[PDB]
């Protein structure tokens, strides 16, 4: 019993971080057989950064430019390109501590694990819902860029997010793998700003089922609606509008429990309309969006 | 910028850990050097578990009754022996992957990352403390005994905790890696209660500067109180008296925010008696009191 935030064991990624330098810049790299992946503003300057056309910038570079460093053992670079927003660094060493792995683009909603990294040595494992507005909400220094966010599913490592930059309001933005940016970001060195934030609500309502299976069930209540009528409070307190696709997912949680989808959003309705009163849920006083239905059932079962 | 619950990266802990069988029984052990440890309620059947003395049951085993995996490979048992609540099996093969380590007992309100595992294969990792009545509030499910608890300082990975039992509430108790329960516990199938809890005051504070480092102030006033006068709020909230150690540990916070920590305490004082009236610090609806000062210098510095 019991439930936690909880992370990916990140051996499996410990072992692909190394540190990439170009110039007087310095950030993390992912290595995998014998590619290095990392973010491409590595090559600019700080007077680059302000404006940078990366084909030129990559274009004037040459595979002496670039210092990567596994641990203390150098790693001669011998090809570059570019993907997007993501830089290739060809390397003369396969990685033999590279795990099976896909490059996987995650949907708004959907967590995963990050493993904060600093000059190539790991620093910090913790759990990252992919906002509704394409940030997350992530906790990283100078130095993290290149860091990389990931699920493990049967020792196949999903990367799915590589740290990019850190917006003015302090929210985290980076790319997939390919190098395509979360959101309607672009890597460069301007202020920028996120759309506006929702409540995750299919997560909520997982949280809530969380909770049941942990014996927390103050918040129930006989009452039901309808998926139409819920709808309208979703709307006015900022959340999403609840799918049947949603719901079926929803449905493992539904039938350990026995509370019916529907009931749990009566039970979530009343707790939006009228606050937890001073009471918690699972060690928390407001309600918890950043687990999804997967994650409840891989910690409650 | 940005606060997350974070652990340590659980790779050197990944590589130690094993499958330890005896029976019908089967836990984690954790494998450095030449050296498996594991809770020894292992050799236990369901019925010695009511009632078990452990010397006897031990002295009726041998070494071809331990099943040790690492991996799908089996480690031969060449020995084993008692370590108060620890098993010891001497095995024919030293852990390759053998971190540096140490074997730490660590105090009430520090906190330590938890590498869950199940049939000697690592599933999740999450932050814990040490609760003031030596319990942890981990996630934890049948098969999850014999995951230890550590922390990593500078490559050298500090082992404080190896867990052997979930108590009827729900919350979790186990010893350090010399075999000595943390708080008043035994290892024997039977309903025990843990005393009375109490809020780690000088954590709180530690986050409340969290807080303000990442820009959150609206908690924070022009008033201060005294050490004494503060804690009659302490004792009446329920939370730990506050020593003049705690605040020189937090000196450093202080320092860097320009906030004294009497300064913070009279914030926390007014958090106490008028609550938040809905608002959030670093996302929680709470006042969180599972950060050290420690945990907090090393994510905001
Ligand atoms: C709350 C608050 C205040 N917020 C900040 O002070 C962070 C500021 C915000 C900003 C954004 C744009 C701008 F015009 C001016 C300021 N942003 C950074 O400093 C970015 C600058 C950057 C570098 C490259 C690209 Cl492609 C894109 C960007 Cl925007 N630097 C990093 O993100 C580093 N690599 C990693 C890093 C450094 C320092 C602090 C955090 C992190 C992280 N994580
Ligand atoms: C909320 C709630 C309900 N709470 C429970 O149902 C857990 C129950 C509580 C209990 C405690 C004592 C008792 F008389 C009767 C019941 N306790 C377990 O089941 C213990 C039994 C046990 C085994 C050995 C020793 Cl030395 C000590 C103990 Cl008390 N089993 C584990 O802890 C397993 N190894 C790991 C495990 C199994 C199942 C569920 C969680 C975990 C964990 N983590
Ligand atoms: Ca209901
Ligand atoms: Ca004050
Ligand atoms: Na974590």
């Amino acid at each position: 019993s019991g439930f936690r935030k909880m992370a990916f064991p990140s051996g499996k990624v410990e072992g692909c971080m190394v540190q990439v330098t170009c110039g007087t810049t310095t950030l993390n790299g992912l290595w995998l057989d014998d590619v290095v992946y990392c973010p491409r503003h590595v090559i600019c300057t700080s007077e680059d950064m302000l404006n940078p056309n990366y084909e030129d910038l990559l274009i004037r570079k040459s595979n002496h430019n670039f210092l990567v460093q596994a641990g203390n053992v150098q790693l001669r670079v011998i090809g570059h390109s570019m993907q997007n927003c993501v830089l290739k660094l060809k390397v003369d060493t396969a990685n033999p501590k590279t795990p099976k792995y896909k490059f996987v683009r995650i949907q708004p909603g959907q967590t995963f694990s990050v493993l904060a990294c600093y000059n190539g040595s790991p620093s910090g494992v913790y759990q990252c819902a992919m906002r509704p507005n394409f940030t997350i909400k992530g906790s990283f220094l100078n130095g993290s860029c290149g860091s990389v966010g990931f699920n493990i599913d049967y020792d196949c490592v999903s990367f799915c997010y590589m740290h990019h930059m850190e917006l003015p309001t302090g929210v985290h933005a980076g790319t997939d793998l390919e190098g395509n940016f979360y959101g309607p970001f672009v890597d460069r060195q301007t202020a920028q700003a996120a759309g506006t934030d929702t409540t995750i609500t299919v997560n909520v309502l997982a949280w809530l089922y969380a909770a049941v299976i942990n014996g927390d069930r103050w918040f129930l209540n006989r009452f039901t609606t309808t998926l139409n009528d819920f709808n309208l409070v979703a709307m006015k307190y900022n959340y999403e509008p609840l799918t049947q696709d949603h719901v079926d997912i929803l449905g493992p949680l539904s039938a350990q429990t026995g509370i019916a989808v529907l009931d749990m959003c009566a039970s979530l309705k009343e707790l939006l309309q009228n606050g937890m009163n001073g009471r918690t849920i699972l060690g928390s006083a407001l309600l918890e969006d950043e687990f999804t239905p997967f994650d409840v059932v891989r910690q409650c079962s």
